[PDB]
């Protein structure tokens, strides 16, 4: 295989030789430098949006690929100029990232129901590593864990302080934000090529009346999706 070791290494994490499994994907992936800025980026985001209420772990960043999803950045064109971009956090479990990377976030068919979906059957999304993370369900035996940052178009958000269980929106609204007490310093947000970074330390809200603790975001059209980054991290429990 003429794949680099790390691309190798995240195949067989996720699964017939390699580079047919690789073509399975159906995704273009890169490994980003270490001394990028790009990198850079990505390792103050997963440093500064740890919560404190997750002490069970710490993060470490292994590897960061940039991937490109077959025919994504095609579909989400109707979204690229929407106001209110911004790169999120997505965690899953490793057995499912094979489904993911080819076929893309989906969303829950209609006959499911909407119990255990807090904002309907969408896309969830957050601004704090750990909160995704959390949804890699990593073992103390099996440390490693797989999280992508997401390019969501957010468009007019429906700021909800409780939980709503459908997943229809009111007209002209693209988008849920359950607002959390906890949320990333606003000032520090930065801009990576028109996309909002939200990677300040985390503050208060002044969001009183909320059930949450920390933000949610969810998208109802997989189309407001655009994948940007995949990272592997080590878990590092106490
Ligand atoms: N992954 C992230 O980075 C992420 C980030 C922020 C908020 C998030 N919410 C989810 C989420 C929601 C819903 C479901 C989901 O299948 N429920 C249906 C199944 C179900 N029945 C339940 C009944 C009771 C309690 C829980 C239940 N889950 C899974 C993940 N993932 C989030
Ligand atoms: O009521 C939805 C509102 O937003 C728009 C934006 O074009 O549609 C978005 O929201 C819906 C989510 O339930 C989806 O129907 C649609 O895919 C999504 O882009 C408008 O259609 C509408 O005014």
């Amino acid at each position: 295989s003429k794949l680099p070791k790390p691309v190798q290494d995240l195949i067989k994490m996720i699964f017939d030789p390699i580079d047919v499994n690789y073509e399975k994907l159906k995704t273009d992936i890169k490994v980003v430098d270490r001394d990028s800025e790009e990198a850079e980026i990505i390792r103050k985001y997963v440093k500064n949006t740890h919560a404190t209420t997750h002490n069970a772990y710490d993060l470490e960043v292994i590897d960061i690929f940039k991937i490109e999803r077959e025919g994504e950045c095609q579909r989400y064109k109707p979204f690229k100029q929407l106001h209110n971009r911004r790169l999120l956090w997505h965690g899953s479990r490793t057995t499912n990232f094979a489904g993911i990377l080819s076929q893309g976030l989906r969303i829950a068919p209609p006959e499911a129901p909407v119990t255990g979906y807090m904002f309907g059957k969408g896309i969830y999304f957050a601004d704090m590593v750990s909160k995704s993370a959390n949804y890699c369900h990593t073992s103390q035996g099996d440390p490693i864990g797989l999280i992508l940052l997401g390019e969501v178009a957010l468009g007019n958000m429906y700021e909800l302080k409780h939980a709503s269980h459908i997943s229809k929106l009111p007209k002209g609204k693209h988008s849920v934000k359950g607002l959390g007490k906890t949320t990333p310093d606003p000032s520090a947000n930065i801009s990576l090529d028109g996309v909002d970074v939200p990677l300040g330390t985390g503050i208060s809200s002044g969001v009183n009346d909320t059930s949450l603790l920390y933000n949610e975001y969810i998208v109802y059209d997989i189309a407001q999706v655009n994948l940007k980054y995949l990272l592997k991290l080590k878990f590092n429990f106490k």
